[PDB]
DNA sequence: CTCCAGGCAAC
RNA sequence: UUGCCUGGAG
RNA sequence: UUUG
């Protein structure tokens, strides 16, 4: 049956070459992707038995603390290496028999389907009249996830009782802090590669709700989104689907992330919207904020490498951002922060000509002409002053940085967006 | 379509 | 987890 | 380091 399918020895490589392709830090054993192929091929003989036995108990899943963007500390599950493996061929699986089934309006965790499908969904709920967003999320979703009303819902399908004891083993398996199984009562753990399609099966049901409800909403993972035509419309089910999560799926709601506000002063999967009837899809002001944050050091602070270097990192990682912000609808914004982008990068270049002598020997080797060379190069105004002088945008300018090998965010944007929208219509 | 090296984003 | 992008082998 |  369906363990006999998880342990077929295609579904294990396949399984096995995304948790090396992956190169995720190693478990509580402290064996790592690098020694996973190798690890196997001597244990797999006892591995398959014993789980094909049921008396297969996976390793807890080692406690790490990261920072997340709002500044909360979260807390990550990171299983063993054999446990990713298992997870992952488990998933393999487990996701045709789950995923045809989940709401059409679900985007998060589901192949096939990003946040560029969700925003133009709800994109649409502004645009056809729904003038008022329910934005919501719960608190600390994955740690909260309740153990008994998962599995209910995991036994639907899943008629065999195998995989049910193996899931189920996963989410008890404890963790470890300073050499301690803590028991998990609660949660299926953060970065499981199984996690992300439980977290789905559980919400199945909150988008069946919505669904029978008759309401025009958008989910990605535990944010979740309903466009309602009314402040009071949207007042009256922010309390009807909060206490609906709280009572049949247990889940409490994060009240900061979660508001009833207009759709374009708040943020969704990045973006956010124009106060326009037409709502045009624009960056929001985190988004802007983390990409001028990165931008600021890619350009040398006190930084030591190669500018060619530095042109090749600040360029595939712009090239990269735009990529998934490519969906904005405002080209002004991206103008103006690749100017800004030139602007800094030109910072960088002014101190690493430290001499005087040194400035007008390169200004005049640029092209400027030599009354502009010797202004400039003796001005006592600041390092950042003088990047917006006249002369280093005549010198070192749009023409310069393009030559130097700096690729056009603007020019991007337009060639990712002119041969998109020609394929999907 | 499969897979490798690397990158970006949403969570 | 998932989407996408550059490069490479089939 | 930092997982999915
Ligand atoms: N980097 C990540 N690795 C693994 N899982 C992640 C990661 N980022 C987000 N997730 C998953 C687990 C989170 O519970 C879920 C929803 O994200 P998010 O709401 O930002 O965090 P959270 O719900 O755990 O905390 P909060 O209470 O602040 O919302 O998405
Ligand atoms: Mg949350």
């Amino acid at each position: 049956a369906l363990l006999e399918r998880i342990l077929a020895r295609d579904n294990l490589i396949t399984a096995l070459k995304r948790v090396e392709a992956n190169q995720g830090a190693p478990g509580i054993d402290g064996v790592s992707t690098d020694q996973l192929r190798d690890y196997i091929r001597a244990h797999w003989s006892t591995i398959h038995a014993q789980l094909l036995a049921g008396t297969y108990r996976p390793a807890p899943v080692r406690r790490v603390e990261i920072p997340k963007p709002g500044g909360g500390t979260r807390q990550l599950g990171i299983p063993t290496v054999v446990d990713r493996l298992i997870q992952q061929a488990i998933l393999q699986e487990l996701t045709p028999i789950f995923d045809p089934d989940f709401s059409s309006s679900s985007f998060g965790f589901r192949p096939g389907r990003n946040a560029h499908d969700a925003v133009r969904q709800a994109q649409g709920y502004i645009q056809e009249g729904y003038r008022y967003v329910v934005d919501m999320d719960l608190e600390k979703f994955f740690d909260r996830v309740n153990h008994d009303i998962l599995m209910s819902r995991v036994a639907r399908k899943v008629k065999d009782k195998r995989v049910l004891k193996l899931i189920r083993a996963y989410l008890q398996a404890g963790v470890m802090i300073e050499g301690v199984k803590v028991q998990t009562e609660e949660g299926t753990p953060q970065g499981g590669p199984l996690s992300p399609l439980l977290a789905n099966i559980l919400l199945d049901d909150l988008d069946k709700e919505l669904e029978k409800r008759g309401l025009k909403f958008c989910r990605y993972a535990d944010d979740c989104n309903i466009y309602v035509k009314s402040l009071r419309a949207g007042q009256r089910v922010k309390q009807s689907i909060q206490r609906f999560l709280e009572k049949t799926l247990k889940l409490k709601v994060n009240e900061e992330k979660s508001a009833v506000d207009r759709p374009w002063k708040r943020a969704f999967l990045g973006f956010s919207f124009t106060p326009e009837r037409k709502a045009r899809i624009r960056l929001a002001p985190r988004s802007i904020q983390r990409l001028k944050q990165r931008i600021r050091q890619l350009t040398n602070p006190n930084w030591s490498i190669s500018m060619p270097e530095r042109i090749h990192r600040v360029n595939q990682y712009v090239m990269g951002w735009i990529g998934y912000f490519r969906l904005v609808e405002t080209p002004s914004v991206l103008q103006t922060i690749e100017g800004w982008i030139r602007r800094r990068l030109r910072l960088c270049q002014w101190l690493q000509w430290k001499r005087v002598r040194t400035r007008i020997r390169e200004l005049r080797a640029l092209g400027l002409k030599e009354t502009a060379v010797m202004e400039i190069a003796n001005t006592r105004k600041g390092a950042w002053r003088t990047t917006k002088t006249p002369q280093l945008h005549q010198a070192l300018g749009k023409t310069y940085w393009t030559a130097q090998g700096l690729k056009s965010l603007t020019q991007r944007y337009f060639e990712l967006r002119q041969g998109h929208h020609h394929h999907h219509h």
